[PDB]
């Protein structure tokens, strides 16, 4: 036995980490109404990203891994000599990156492939990389990893807000939001995830309201978990993450980890300028 753990480039993993623990990582990709297109990585300047995207006509698209994507990084990860590779995957609610992930790990022989549904995105679904190399180093097996990892997405979800509902809409990565449509009487849009899609949650008067409400609902949730980790995932706005982020730290006990991260194009691409979640794990993950 030899386990290895990768994953897709939306789990906005920092490169120490990736570089730390040698994490192989399958990109997404996104392209413009020109058609310029990229490959995700952090080599990738976050702020022209949004530049370009406000500087569209049109709302850019996101592609999946390519079937032949993962089968290559498998083989790759195959040709090294791991036994077993955990795969962790964007929401299956809204990419197709967790299914190629599992197609392709029929097509490769000679290692055996655990592809696991994040059913979230972001540092959250980077949260169950770290959970699963965290077990690798402390012996367990495989489907003890698997059964671990699903018991944490039952304790596991994530708030969010945007600017304008447009991009999510247009893209197809908001459900049930066909009534919120109709210039939106302003009211800022309180959106979650649930079962690994993103629901319309409430609409509040104000964004700063929003923001107290994304605490507010976390909080409320968290409370009742006998170990918490918080994280707040910001998009193009500074003052808005550093606002909630500082907010959290005040009002949170030391006993919960906080920490901050940022959306990377491809999410940013479905949320459009003005993102802005707050996801929670019940488990303490190890940040570092
Ligand atoms: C605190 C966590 C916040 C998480 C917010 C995630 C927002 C996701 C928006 C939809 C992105 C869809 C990407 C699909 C990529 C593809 O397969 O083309």
């Amino acid at each position: 036995m030899k386990i290895a753990v990768m994953t897709d480039s939306t789990s906005y993993l920092s490169q120490d980490l990736i570089d730390k623990y040698n994490i192989q990582i399958a990109p997404l990709s996104v392209t413009f109404d020109d058609g310029k297109n990229f490959t995700e990585s952090n080599e990738i300047a976050i702020e022209e990203f949004y530049n370009k995207m406000a500087s569209s006509q049109t709302i850019p698209t996101t592609s999946q891994p390519a079937i032949g994507e993962w089968i290559t990084k498998y083989e790759m990860l195959r040709d090294q000599g791991y036994t077993d590779i955990i795969v962790i995957c964007l929401s299956s609610g809204i990419s197709g990156s967790y299914q190629s992930s599992y197609q392709a790990g029929e097509m490769v022989e000679g290692v055996n492939v655990h592809a696991f549904d994040s059913k979230l995105a972001a540092m959250i679904e980077g949260c169950y990389v770290l959970r699963a190399i965290e077990m690798v180093e402390e012996g367990y097996e495989p489907q003890q990893i698997i059964d671990d990892l699903t018991n944490m997405r039952e304790h596991t979800g994530a708030y969010l807000i945007v600017d304008d509902l447009k991009n999510l809409q247009k893209s197809g990565a908001i459900t049930g939001a066909q009534a919120w449509v109709g210039t939106l009487l302003k009211m800022k849009p309180v959106l979650k995830f649930e079962d690994g899609k993103i629901i319309p949650e409430e609409k509040v008067r104000t964004k700063k309201r929003a923001i107290q409400t994304l605490e507010k609902k976390v909080l409320d949730i968290v409370k009742d978990f006998e170990e918490v980790t918080l994280f707040v995932i910001n998009g193009d706005h500074f003052e808005d993450g550093q606002a909630l982020y500082k907010k959290l730290q005040d009002d949170c006990p030391s006993a919960y980890q906080v920490a901050y991260s940022e959306f990377g194009p491809v999410v940013a691409a479905h949320l459009g300028s003005g993102g802005l979640g707050l996801g929670y794990v019940g488990r303490k993950i190890r940040l570092t």
